């Protein structure tokens, strides 16, 4: 017994106009006959033709990243663009980011706070590195950054809120995350919202494995207690995502 | 005797789709008699609706940014996905981004070389800040600067290239530098590029300037000897930009 699980698709940075135009096709041709949230993240420039091209019901499109305040941002996208823009959910604190590109703990809050202010559905993204996890400071990083954004949100606002855990230890490094791996750092997420927030806020909250599902995997995966779906990397710019979406049943 | 200006609008992180509509309805409307190259730099999000409302044929429209390659860089856009699309314009390393997201002088030349290599025309961004001016070492700032960028070029590559010398202290601040000024940091530039490269070069390089410019000043600043236009941040959301245009010649 768990909340709407979510299919999210975070296409990255890659794409053609041509490539995704076939994609969306497939998706738009997808039977989905439960009940699922479906997500298509893909870039800023994109964003524009996947409104007009998807026609799922299932389906709505997400950015990948956005500052707070339009402004001297050379570069940069904000909420209140991405709202003119008819844009509502999206996609922050993703690895790659906090890796690249200066995101702190802080920094992340910020910009979740933000969103869910403006009113955006949000996927805020959480999870230790491997030096993290081998020096035994799994929890106490994770914990941490949950906290961080726990801190600028009020009880209401969790409504608005999912949370993909990115274990990004096994990701691009050689090692392998097995699904009682995966649970375990879910269930921790779980415990602490359950203490620190509340049961009820606890029992609804999504919490999503970011990790490296395919269409062989995400049964199996799907099939634990505090995995509510997929916040998927690769496998998003192919066929098999509808494999994907299907194992949330 | 000058090479053919540029007037840029440097959007920025601002807009709506209604008000960047109407900035484009006057733009179309006007007439533009000179030999002008006029350009649009719009936040990712507004290249699609820009691209195709912006018919005026002596404006193009450009990206505030990007990254070289594609891949798994969550949130960011890369010259494949750009040009796929249409876009052959870029603005390089302004100084929003080497203040706010880490862009060094190496990660500006790397940037730079990989965008002309890919066939776009880059404006590329070097100034110096209120604190390096006022120890009096901006002769050495701007060198750096357009020297970290020589480096990974080809003398060929200088076709596709135009300098923006936009000093920090005049952005936004109304705080604009006088003709003399940009002319001697201009000159300053030019010089270097002569000598480094070659005269040729050197001689149909077009130089920009940036920092407050705006329908009245402009003017004079054109009319300076090594002064090839201006790159607009402000002024280029409203309709004063229209005279910044007709200030060129």
């Amino acid at each position: 017994s768990k909340p709407q699980p979510i299919a999210a698709a975070n296409w990255k940075c890659n794409g053609s106009q041509q490539s995704l135009s076939e994609l969306i096709d497939l998706f738009n041709s997808t039977s989905i006959n439960h009940d699922v949230q479906c997500v298509v993240a893909s870039t800023f420039v994109h964003l524009a033709m996947t409104k007009e091209r998807l026609s799922h019901p299932k389906f709505v499109i997400a950015a990948q990243n956005a500052i707070a305040k339009s402004g001297a941002f050379t570069g940069e996208v904000s909420l209140p663009i991405l709202k003119d823009f008819g844009v509502n959910w999206i996609v922050l604190g993703h690895s790659e980011r906090r890796a690249y590109y200066g995101e702190t703990n802080e920094i992340v809050a910020d910009k979740v706070a933000a969103a869910v202010a403006s009113g955006f559905m949000v996927i805020a993204c959480i999870g230790e590195t491997l030096q993290e996890r081998e020096s035994g400071r799994t929890a106490v990083v994770v914990l941490t950054q949950i906290a961080a954004i726990a801190k600028k949100l009020k009880k209401a606002d969790w409504a608005k809120v999912v949370i993909a855990y990115e274990p990004v230890w096994a990701i691009g490094t050689g090692k392998v995350a097995t699904p009682q791996q995966a649970q375990e750092a879910h269930a921790l997420i779980r415990s602490w919202v359950s203490s620190k927030i509340g049961a009820d806020v606890a029992g609804e909250l999504r919490i999503l494995y970011g990790g490296s599902v395919n269409g062989k995997n995400a049964r199996t995966l799907y099939q634990q207690r505090d995995v509510n779906g997929f916040l998927v990397g690769g496998a998003s710019l192919k066929p098999e995502f509808v494999d994907i979406i299907k194992a949330t049943q």
